[PDB]
Order: C-alpha cells, then sequence, then structure tokens
C-alpha cells in the first residue's frame, strides 16, 4: 500500500529544517528490492516501520500521530540516496533524568527497517541532532587531557600516547602478563587489555590486575615516569563491571588515575558503555569496538557505516573509541576516514551529508589499531594531519626482534621524526630501535621504502 | 606470512571434539579477499584474531598459549566452509558468580574478524556448545508456561496466545493509548509495546502505565478473562530500566503476574537483555531483535545468521524471542525458518551443522510478528507445525475493518480454524470476524483464497 | 533450582540423574579451618555432595572465611584427583539479611569457576522464611538447602 502522500515531503528544505531544530535528520543509501514499489513508495514505507506506521493503515491513528510522521524530505535514486527528518519528540527519554538514549535512536533510525522484505538493503551514512537533543546525551566526561596531565604533559597539545596491546591475545597467566607490561613500559606510555582479556580461568582477574599494579609501580620507579593501563571491564551483567572496576581502583590505589576502562561497545552493547561512563565518569572510558566491522565494512550495504558508529560513540560518552588505521594497517580502511577523527574531536565538523555544532560537547580521542608498527606510522599521520591520540601497537611493538621495550622506543622515534618532518631512512641512522623496526618488519619495510637496506 | 602449522589441523575430527566436551564449535562461510593468501592461509589468520593471535608472530608466546589456540579442523574451500574449535578456557566467567558471557563469545568468534582485511566476508551460521559451557550461561527463568498458567490454560502445550502490538508506533496518548489496549483484550489475550514506545514527551511514561494497568482491570473485568502485557523498559541506563520496571510491578500490583518486560536486545545489547533477566527473573523476559535485520539478512555475508542470534538468546535467558514470519509475513523470511523455532523450543535440536544437547535448559517461546493477519495464519502454522507460541498481529488487528476487537477475535478464530483442520473459506461462513479479515485485506484474501467472495459476500 | 541442576553438574541425566551420595561433616562443632578441609577432601574421593552441620558458619575456632577458602581449595584437589565433580553445601543463616548476602557473596566469588558446584543452606524453621526468601530471592541459580532443625517442636506425633 502507498503511504507517499503522509510519509513524503520533498518540498521541505534542509536549510529550515537545520534552522528548525526540532529534527534529527538521516542519510541512507537505500534500494528498493524488485516486485514491489518504486523508490518514493519503497522510501514512504521505510518512514513508516521507522516512525508512526506499519504496512496497513490502522484505524487508531489520529491527527496527533501525524503531526509526530517522520518525512523524506529529499531523494536521489540514481545515487540511491534518501534523507528522512525524524522529529526530536519520537526519541525515547529517562524516567530518572530526562536525558537522552541512543538505544531510542537506533531504535528508530536503524531498527526494524532493516528486516523489511521490499527493501533489499539500506545503510545510514550520516545523521544530525539539533541542539535540544543534542544537549541531552551524556558527552564524554574524561577526555586525553586527563591522561595528558597525569603524564606530565601540557594539557593542550600534550601530543602523541605511546601504545601496545599486551599479546598473546589469550594465554599469558597473570605473572608472564605483568612481566610484558613492564617491559614494554620502560619504552612507552599506555597499555590496553586485549579486547578479550578478564578472568579466564588460566588468568584469573584479581591476581592478573594485582600483578599489573605490581608491574606498573615497579616501572614508574625504574623510569620515573608515569604509566597508564586499560583494563576491560566489559561484562553482560552491570554488577560484574562494578565489581572489576571498584576492584581495579582499590588495588591501583595512588595510581587509580592512571586507569582506563575498556568496554566492547559493539557487541556488549550501549548499555554496557553507559555503564561504564555512569559508574565511573572520572575514568578514561575506552571504548573498543570488535565486531563492528559486520556492517561497517563497504563490502556490507547495511546498517551504518564507521563514521556514524563513531559519532554516536561520543554522544554515549566514549573518553575515545577506535577509529581504524585509516587503510594504513591491517584491517579495512581508506584514508578519507580522516573525516571520522574529526567529527570527533572538533567542536565543529563536516560529515558526508550534514554539518554538525557539538556546542562545546567533550571530544572523542581518536584510538589508532590494527598490525601498526614504527614504519607504517609516518605515512599515518601524514594523513590525519596531527599526533594528538593513543595509538597501539599489538604485534608492532612485542614483534620488535629486541623486545617489547625496543619496540615501545620504536613508535616513540616514529612520532619523532613525523613531528621533526624529517626523512624516515635518513632518521633510522641515529635512532636504533627504531632502525631495528626495519629487519623486524622487512616486508613493510621493503614496500614503504624501496633501498633502505644499503642505506 | 603464513600460520597454517600453528593454527590449522585439519586432521582432528568433529566427533572427537564433541566427545571432548572442551571445545565451542563454529561454521562460517567465509571467502579470501582477491590479492592475498589461499583459503586455508586466510582461515588460520582468521583463527589467529579470533583466539590467542595477531598478524604477526610475537616473542611473547609460550607452549602454554598454544595449548589453548582455537583451530580450524574443516575446510570446504568449494563451498566456502570453515568450521573453527576454540577451547572453552578461553571465554571470559564473572568473577562475581563464575558464571558464562555472550559478551565474550561474540568477542572471540565474531569480533575482530569481521574487520579483516584480507577475507572479503565471513559469516558464522551455527555453533555448538558442551555442557561444561552450556551450564554456565543463565537460561530463561520463565517460559510461556507462566503465562499459559495466568491465562487458565496447560502449562503443557497450553495453546495459541492471541496477541497485537499497539499501532501507531508512536502518537497515541496515554488514555488513547489504553483505550485501544481495551479494545483488542475484548477479543485477545497479549499486547505488547511497539518497540520504541516509552517516555516520549507526549505519551510520559508512568501516565500511560497507569492508563494501561486500569484498561487492564475494566478489560478483566468485563470479559471475566485474564490479559497479559508487554512494557518495554529499553534503556542505555541499567538504572532506568529498574526504575521502569519497578514502577510497572507496583502499579499492577495483583496483576504484576500479567506483565512481560520487553528488551530491544540487538540495539541495547546484551548488557540491557541481562539486566533484565537478572533484576527481574520472574517476569517474562520479551526479547525484541529490531536491527537484527542488519547482519541476519541473507543478503548480507557478514556477522551471523537469524539462527544463531536465536540460539544465543535462549542461552542469554530471553523467555520469548521474535523468530520471524517465515516467509508469511512482511518481513525477510523463509519457510525454513522453522528449523530456528525448533532449536529454541526443544531439549535437542539440529542446526545446519551442529546437533545441539539443551541438558534440561528452558525453552525460549517463538514470537511471530510482522505484517501478520487472520488469513496468513493458516500457512505459517503449515509450516511450523503447531501453535503452541506467541503471535502479534499490529496492523493484522487494528486493521481490522469492525476494530480492535474483531480484529483480536480475528486471530483467534483464525488458529481455531487451522488445528481444526477445517477449509478457511467454509470456516468463514459460520464465524463473521474471521470472515471479515477478507474484506479488511482483500489483496492478501484474494491470492490466498482465490473465490472467496462468490463463497462468501 | 532443583536436583536437575546438580545432576547436570556432575554430569548425570537431567532426567532420573539417580542417587547423590551425600554426608555431613562431623563433629558438628569443633573442627578448625583445615582439619574441616581435610575432612570434606577425604569424603569427596567416594562421595559426591557434602553440607555443613546446621550449626557451623562462623564460629571463633573456625572463621567463615578461611574455612570457605580451605573447603574450595579441598573441592578443587578431590576433584583434579578423581576427575569427578563435588558438591557442597555452605549454610548461610543469619538474623541479618545483609549478613546472609555477605557469606554467599564470598562463596560464589572464592569457588569462582566451580560457583555452580554451590548449594546454600537455610535453617528455615529457626529463622524463619524470611530468611528462606532472602536465599531464594537473592540467589535463584543456586541450589537452596532448607534446613528444618527445631521443626519437631510441632510436627512431632506427640504434639497435637
Ligand atoms: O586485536 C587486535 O588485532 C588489536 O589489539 C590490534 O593488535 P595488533 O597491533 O597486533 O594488530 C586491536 O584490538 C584491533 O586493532 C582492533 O581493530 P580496530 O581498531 O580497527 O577496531
Ligand atoms: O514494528 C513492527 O513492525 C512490529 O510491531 C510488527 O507490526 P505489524 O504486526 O503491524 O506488522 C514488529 O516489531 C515486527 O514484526 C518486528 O519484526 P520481527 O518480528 O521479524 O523481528
Ligand atoms: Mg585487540
Ligand atoms: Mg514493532
Ligand atoms: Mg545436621
Amino acid at each position: 500500500m502507498d503511504q507517499s502522500n503522509r510519509y513524503a515531503n520533498l518540498n521541505l528544505k534542509e536549510s529550515e529544517l537545520i534552522a528548525g531544530g526540532r529534527h534529527v535528520l538521516c542519510a541512507y543509501i537505500m534500494k528498493p528490492k524488485a516486485g514491489f514499489g518504486n523508490f518514493i513508495q519503497t522510501a514512504a514505507h521505510f518512514v513508516a516501520e521507522s516512525s508512526t506506521g506499519t504496512n496497513v493503515e490502522v484505524s487508531t491513528t489520529d491527527d496527533f500521530t501525524r503531526g509526530v510522521d517522520a518525512l523524506v524530505y529529499e531523494v536521489d535514486e540514481a545515487n540511491s540516496l534518501m534523507k528522512i527528518a525524524y522529529p526530536i519528540e519520537l526519541f525515547d527519554r529517562n524516567v530518572i533524568d530526562g536525558r537522552a538514549m541512543i538505544a531510542s535512536f537506533l531504535t528508530l533510525t536503524i531498527g526494524n527497517n532493516q528486516g523489511m522484505g521490499d527493501v533489499e538493503y539500506a545503510k545510514m551514512y550520516d545523521f544530525y541532532v539539533p541542539p535540544a537533543y543534542l544537549k541531552l546525551f551524556d558527552g564524554p566526561s574524561t577526555t586525553i587531557k586527563d591522561l595528558w596531565r597525569v603524564l606530565g604533559r601540557p594539557v593542550i597539545n600534550g601530543g602523541f600516547i605511546v601504545g601496545t596491546i599486551i599479546k598473546p591475545k589469550l594465554g599469558l597467566r597473570p605473572q608472564p602478563f605483568a612481566n610484558a607490561c613492564y617491559d614494554f613500559w620502560l619504552g612507552g606510555d599506555f597499555i590496553k587489555n586485549d579486547e578479550p582479556q578478564g578472568n579466564q580461568v588460566f588468568a584469573p582477574f584479581k591476581d592478573t590486575v594485582r600483578a599489573v599494579a605490581d608491574a606498573m609501580r615497579r616501572a614508574q620507579d625504574k623510569t620515573g615516569e608515569a604509566k597508564l593501563f586499560s583494563f576491560n571491564i566489559t561484562a553482560d551483567d552491570h554488577y560484574e563491571m562494578l565489581a572489576r572496576g571498584e576492584f581495579i581502583l582499590e588495588t591501583f590505589a595512588d595510581n587509580a588515575d592512571h586507569i582506563a576502562f575498556l568496554v566492547d561497545g559493539y557487541v556488549a552493547g550501549p548499555a554496557a558503555v553507559t555503564t561504564a561512563r555512569r559508574a565511573f565518569p572520572k575514568q578514561y572510558l575506552h571504548y573498543h569496538r570488535a565486531g563492528h566491522g559486520a556492517v561497517t565494512s563497504p563490502q556490507s550495504k547495511r546498517g551504518y557505516t564507521a563514521f556514524v558508529l563513531s559519532k554516536m560513540a561520543r554522544l554515549q560518552g566514549a573518553s575515545g573509541i577506535h577509529t581504524g588505521t585509516m587503510g594504513f594497517g591491517k584491517a579495512e580502511g581508506e584514508a578519507a576516514d580522516r573525516a571520522i577523527a574529526y567529527m570527533i574531536t572538533e567542536d565543529a565538523a563536516d560529515g558526508p551529508y550534514f554539518h554538525q555544532e557539538w556546542l562545546g560537547m567533550n571530544p572523542t580521542t581518536p584510538i589508532i589499531s590494527g598490525g601498526m608498527n614504527a614504519l607504517r606510522m609516518p605515512g599515518f599521520f601524514d594523513n590525519l594531519g596531527h599526533s594528538n591520540l593513543i595509538m597501539t601497537a599489538g604485534g608492532g611493538a612485542f614483534g620488535h626482534v629486541d623486545g617489547g621495550a625496543a619496540g615501545a622506543k620504536s613508535l616513540r622515534q616514529a612520532e619523532q621524526c613525523w613531528k621533526q618532518g624529517a626523512d624516515p631512512v635518513e632518521f633510522a641512522k641515529d635512532h636504533r630501535e627504531f632502525a631495528r623496526a626495519f629487519e623486524s618488519f622487512p616486508q613493510d619495510a621493503d614496500k614503504l621504502y624501496p633501498n633502505w637496506r644499503a642505506k
């Protein structure tokens, strides 16, 4: 049944909808399935299933309901483009504090409409949130500044935070785990649990946290420098997350503010992210996005993009989120992904379709990870334009021929090489650890630098 | 770099892995991306990124780590098949009660491996959980039995629960909302919040809960029959969910056991499902899967299938989950989806690759929804084989020409027609509400029944 | 929770899983933490199930947490020795609702991966239904073991 006359108003202007500040805008790449309605008809049903309607008319509908209908206000069949305007009154609010929830946003904009039989596929590429709705989100409470302050760095442009992931992903018992932490910290700043590390039977949570706490104290006493750790506290059970978080902070004691909390936000869900954000607002919230690739991949024409996921995470209150290597690492990513970083860091930025004013909402740090090492870093920073971020290199550090500590220093020197604007191969002649990264990863060295070995 | 020698052991036999009861098995349909390694090489890296390794060798690796490596134990490149065995020691456990978490299962089996550059796509179609890992999951604490008991039905095979969704999806104010609830309950049993309904500014949560609570009392007093309602309590904030849930139960008072709690488990995540499951174990947990289509659709070759999503939901403790209309409704689905229903309801069932014993773990109700009406119901039931379930028809009920109450009765009579094995058109001549469903949805009636008008009016 | 859940842990059929061999640690009171745990290990070499005698808890000569830790170790040792699963029923009876939570919560964390091997015993007749309900609602996933000490005062045929 055709509901275009109700759910479609292409005479509406995007500029006025933004100026109004009473609508969330979303931009989709949608394709109707063969044997049903044309583009606007299918788009109309899409809007219905995403706001106020269903697949048939019902007597219970009144004029007030019609007033809050979402509306397709712009379409371009030749590019499969479909823009929809959602009145902000549609989105659910907390009874307890009147604040917004991303779960309601997801349910309407990217929920049931992903299972429509008359649609072949549809994927959100961008969305706009007006001021009245934006200010109702938590936003980040801790930022990279709080990490800079702990490291004794300038709170403004404090610079690059050298990081790694403890590898193997799983298998290290408590003390072997802590030993690797100590080694890396002799040359680096930051360490995160690999995403699945927690309370495995061969590496009990409390024993590992205790061993790492010891390793931090030993490393700090040895180097005279502050060291950071990001603990995975992900769990199905809200109270398990609290239990883990509380034990960590008590255990680390005077080093409690050296701690970040990692949450697998995509698989555990927004509910888990909000648990950490609200229970531990004074601890850096580290959003790990494992599993996101199922929808965000360009290979997928469903769900939403990495850009959308990142923008949402900032609203949820992620202190930092993985944004990818932007084509310079091992995972799917493009140089154009730099736009994602700007969107989560700046107070004003452009998306693929919408300009977003953030109204002083705190930034989310772009966390760079995925097959990175000292050799690949200069190219990466060139594409982004800055190094005010956290970069973790698991294999890149612990895969160094001279050990984790040397690996750490190679990452440090790689960024110093870019900041000096020096040539990597020439730079290497005065920095062994960086030069030794060439021998550690000769295939990367051969591709990135053609004749590094002779020179 | 090639890691086949470490992460691949094709000499392992599946029967031994199952008999051992120390491995979670997963079956994927994977395709390597062009310009990298062959199938087994790509499969090896996939396993590494899904268990103990990364894209390069590291000095920190010891033999104990190698002892817990996941392993590719079966492949079929001509069919793009890849089976992986995960040692159960890899999966995270709660510090507080030593129980399992689905979040850890997802992180390893379907996490980082979905973003691999050397893989074009990979999708989980089935998984096996041994007893030692299975018993560590919550499982459902409430089942349809408890809804049957309230309705005064037999607790075993209590039969069909006539349901609907309040439509419009959003827009009804508290009392107009409650009025629609009263109308439907005159002929039906069950009503659920549409998935986004909650605390909208035009329909305050507490005002609506109070209005619906009043409507239930009026409808039950009117019909002398018990009536059920499923409230959406989804929220980012764990404490918001508790606040909503606690207010509902107190408000309904002596009808508190008539209440189910709906959670948008896919978009809100397992954390939200577990909050409801553990805070309110005595209330029927209604898992709404909105958004699942992004990965479960056959159009997608990433993530996991609807079968996997449903199987996980049983472990998480869903009292019921939407399983789709199996090709008979408005959403993407196939007739073969009946197998999903069997997997979540039976104590033993076969998946696309693995046989699963549930060891007495409680069943999860298949909740049928999505463009269903009285006309489409007989066909759906024929494919499934039973009607011991909940079916909700929003448009099918409130889209009835004679109103929501008539709509309810049409759904009731439609199911009565299938169990009696009667001819729908002939059945209609003695059942008005069912007959009026033809005139309500003539397009469906014309295709499903060719000359109903001649046989009726 | 039912016997089905105990059968599942023991690796028995969940339907008609059969006889669960059990005992009570004797002396009723007097055993210090390690001698207590030693008796647990001994019995578990041939049996499945062990319950605290009804008054055993936090006596000054057998601190609760010290004993819980010792039994947990004994369970691991017994299970490693026999390759068989072992069950224990801890008395968590108390006047104070929050004491019951404290005992139960400490036990489950301590036993960790063996947490589902634990049953909770409550002296339901003398402590009352309130204590039974505390355990039932706080720990629905743990086998609730109702001990009826004192019941004889009214239930005895001698009493009318
Ligand atoms: O498990 C891993 O692979 C990593 O620890 C990187 O390890 P390596 O440094 O050894 O590659 C990260 O979790 C991924 O980068 C996540 O991907 P993303 O940031 O794109 O979400
Ligand atoms: O919002 C809706 O469209 C529904 O209320 C159906 O309404 P109608 O009865 O009016 O069609 C259900 O939430 C969908 O069935 C969900 O799909 P699924 O069950 O496949 O997850
Ligand atoms: Mg990782
Ligand atoms: Mg719905
Ligand atoms: Mg006794």
